[PDB]
């Protein structure tokens, strides 16, 4: 119970929900005007399909009775037997799933069939997210190995980042991706999405303590810290490479946010500083590398969330401070934690990429992921929604 | 008291406030570029005029000493004698009134005099809202008959929906409403308003428990449920009728949100599913019907809130689950609740429509509701605000 | 401790953070399309540089051990020795600093070097904000004289308002400021920023009680009151002077918000009414005066926050109601409070203006504040960020 604790998590749940459309705007501003509605619409659909699957069985498969430590049962299907605290928990977690699917839409920007997205999205929820959530937070085998993930560096960031990479590769580059660079139609729209993501992350990392306590407070402090540091890094890089674009600055902060998520509740401020410092560097390099290889993993869910989540989940095993939340990492005389994290990160990264790959091809073969080239031409707002963003 | 309870309601109050401009954006994106500022401006004015009337006497007339069970006294004028908890309550409720007036602006889109709006708006607050709030939440006669309305299916949705229909009919169609269909100038702007409405509804329905407790938690769960279901319905309908526009999807979710509001704290998840399922269907049919009849109830406050609120208030008498919050409906061996709801819905729907009708004509006759046709031509941003939305 | 209290402040911190980009949007909509990204980007950078300086030493210099009652020590550098409650406090306050720097960007709209801004901004934080925060909230000499500032009428509004005036004068008018009046490129964008500022102020004033208690509740009530009153005033003025623009309406509300901030937790509703009534009048006159004198203090941080904060800080000494929060002003038989406020307002206004003036010239001489005239021509989005707002 604890009224303050329910108050805070009630709030945190509202805050994470906001992050879903928040992703839609963040992404929409980066795509062409002819796909603006589609990019946002996608985040909204993600929310809708997630709520339904989560209640239906998604929540159960994640936190229901464990089987072979890799998945939960159906004892909670249609929330059968979920009450009081569990209901709030079920809800808070529901929102984590939704955001994950939204981040994912990075890989299909400007060229996917909504129906295929819904289909692939529902399957990914079932065979990738639910499993991960269970492995780490539902008493799964990874939790058993002693792995940790405070707010979802793996469950959310690694999964979407790598799943997005696989999907990007499966669906193929956007027409002209190579010959010409696509221009953002509304940076301000993206910045509005960015502001909503920073604001909502308070509930994300800070709500992960499941109580208005000291852990949450620490999570909030380090979360803002890692974010500022990584934002500063991309600002210096941008300057060093020419001019400090705003897109670079917010993408830098987001990298810092993703990296700190798995560790928000275990590390101290100084650790938050290195986590963010490194995240800015690696994610940026990751972005350049993915770009160099000509992969159209469009809005860098991979380079930023995939990579940012990976480093952070690992950094947890290095910097976990017993002083902060009991746990300790290598730096604090505990080699084991690092091993558990390495194992965890290894498994989750490989699974997310390979299984997503399978799923994409499966759906692609079964129904086809991409829209016709002419639809891609006139834009998905018109072709997939029969709508027009602006007039 | 209870710090957690005050914390949560403090938050819920901020969340409902956000919904007012949230309505302005939601609507603004649906009107032409020449009326964008006006559509938003209206929601802002609604907030301002409401705060002032509420404190002045609005709050008192709603929750002050009852007279003949149909209205409250002036014992709270200028909040005379309102302290501690009451102050917080007074505030939370103030925000409910504001949102109501904002939804209402649906019926006057692109052709009303701000001054007339303020006037009509202030009168509606006095003779429609305050009464309704008192009847149901201020110990009025409807409460006596045993009627219920958890978060405002009647007090807020039915009232605005039907009052909007009356006003729409009084003010007349927009020039060209018939010959040509008006196009939204910025769907993304509307989606931003939509995201703000979903997010704020957490405080709306979830804050209606007046405590960070299990009822609130249930309200939050079912609220998201009804919303997802109804959003899914309009998505299928849209697909079935062609393409799934984003406007249809969010209007579907909103229908689900309005329908669940009166019941958020009394029904279970399965009930939330039927409430949303049905809401999507009826509101959509209502929209088509209002359209068929050529009524320019512009942004479907009526079809969506009016109808969505009506069904939901009734559904309360059918699905109220004793298990959930003590109360039971027909389905749970209690025919009475249904009768109280039917009576309640009957009275509130008829009053809102007829009294609003009177008020509109009165103001129209006294000062005139509509702008000149040339002002309608150049747009109200320019003619009513001497401003220009975009450059 | 108190879970509800931590819950509420956790929320309030997220809410104040939102206000930073909220300022960016509010301002961005008022500048030309070619500077939109820059105006927003600035608010984001403010956040980033503040978080870093605050932790680094900013927080310590403000609330660390006092020396000669005018500044704090370094006992908290890198948050050395800051834990539990202090951490939350440190965070909440961090956000106050960030917002302050953002408001400030009013004076440099459309013509400053980001690098110079960062530099000047970091120096201002150190020698103006930290001092003020310490003087009033860190047990500084002003607190000793018995001065009060509930949510920052002086620490935040007076400081930014006057510092903005000085900077405006130092950097010089925008090319063409005189011959032609600059037009807002997106009023709706500004209104989105305005809605975010009203919403976040709940955490600002309401969170300043540092507990989900009666003071917070009162702060929230009066905050909404002063805001509505001042918004109404500018609405009447606008009408009286022609048409009620939306920009005028929100600027009016903001004036009311700034004026009530220093008093949010000490006055009653009736006092909130006069504070807002007067604020609307003075700030408007201040705006006209600053305009008359041809000063390009661009987005009226001065006329609105500077002046609004000044009046409010003074009004505190006149209306403080013992009934409300123990303290009493002149009107309540206590001449002393007024004197402490007058002294406080006198010192803070003079310091902010003169020291900022020094700092501006210093940086200007050291590196130069303004961009080349050609950069000003093509716009800072392109020249300072190598980006383009819309396509
Ligand atoms: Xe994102
Ligand atoms: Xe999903
Ligand atoms: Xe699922
Ligand atoms: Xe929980
Ligand atoms: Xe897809
Ligand atoms: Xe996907
Ligand atoms: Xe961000
Ligand atoms: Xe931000
Ligand atoms: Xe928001
Ligand atoms: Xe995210
Ligand atoms: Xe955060
Ligand atoms: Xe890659
Ligand atoms: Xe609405
Ligand atoms: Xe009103
Ligand atoms: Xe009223
Ligand atoms: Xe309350
Ligand atoms: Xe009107
Ligand atoms: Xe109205
Ligand atoms: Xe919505
Ligand atoms: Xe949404
Ligand atoms: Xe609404
Ligand atoms: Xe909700
Ligand atoms: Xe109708
Ligand atoms: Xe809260
Ligand atoms: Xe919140
Ligand atoms: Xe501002
Ligand atoms: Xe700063
Ligand atoms: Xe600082
Ligand atoms: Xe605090
Ligand atoms: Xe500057
Ligand atoms: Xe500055
Ligand atoms: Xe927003
Ligand atoms: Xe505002
Ligand atoms: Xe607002
Ligand atoms: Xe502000
Ligand atoms: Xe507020
Ligand atoms: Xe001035």
């Amino acid at each position: 119970m604890s009224d303050g604790n329910v108050a805070w998590i009630l709030a945190s749940t509202a805050l994470v929900m906001l992050m879903v459309p928040g992703v839609g705007f963040f992404y929409a501003g980066m795509v062409r005007r002819k796909n603006a509605v589609n990019m946002i619409a996608l985040s909204f659909i993600s929310l809708i399909i997630t709520v339904l699957l989560w209640i239906f069985y998604g929540y159960s498969v994640s936190f229901g009775n464990d089987i072979s430590g890799i998945i939960g049962g159906l004892n909670y299907a249609l929330l059968s037997g979920v009450k009081g605290e569990d209901l709030l928990f079920m809800m808070y977690q529901m929102m984590f799933a939704a955001v994950t699917i939204a981040i994912l839409t990075s890989a299909i920007a400007e060229r996917a069939k909504v129906s295929s997205f819904i289909l692939l999205s529902a399957l990914w929820l079932t065979f990738v997210y639910a499993p991960f959530a269970h492995w780490l937070w539902g008493g799964g085998w990874l939790a058993k190995l002693g792995a940790l993930d405070f707010a979802g560096g793996m469950v959310v960031h690694i999964s979407s980042g790598f799943a997005a990479l696989a999907v990007a590769m499966t669906i193929g580059k956007r027409a002209g991706f190579e010959e010409y660079s696509i221009e953002p139609h509304s940076i301000p729209l993206t910045l509005i999405g960015a502001a909503l993501l920073w604001f909502g992350w308070f509930g994300f990392n800070g709500g992960s303590a499941l109580a208005a306590n000291d852990v949450a407070i620490n999570a909030v402090v380090v979360t803002n810290t890692s974010a500022a540091v990584a934002g500063f890094v991309w600002m210096v890089i941008g300057w060093i490479k020419g001019k400090p674009g705003s897109l670079g600055i917010v993408s830098g902060a987001i990298a810092g946010l993703a990296a700190i998520t798995p560790a928000a509740g275990f590390v101290d401020v100084k650790g938050a500083i290195v986590i963010g410092l490194v995240a800015g560097i690696v994610c940026y390099l990751a972005m350049d590398f993915r770009i160099k290889k000509k992969i159209d993993e469009s809005l860098d869910a991979w380079a930023i969330h995939g990579i940012g989540g990976l480093w952070g989940s690992v950094a947890v095993g290095i910097l976990a401070n017993p002083e902060v939340n009991g746990y300790a990492g290598l730096l604090f005389g505990n080699p084991q934690l690092l091993v558990s994290q390495l194992i965890a990160v290894a498994s989750t990264t490989a699974y997310a990429f390979l299984v997503t790959l399978i799923l994409a091809k499966a759906v692609d073969a079964a129904v086809g992921l991409r829209v016709s080239s002419q639809e891609e031409y006139v834009g998905l707002d018109l072709s997939q929604h029969e709508e027009v963003a602006y007039t």
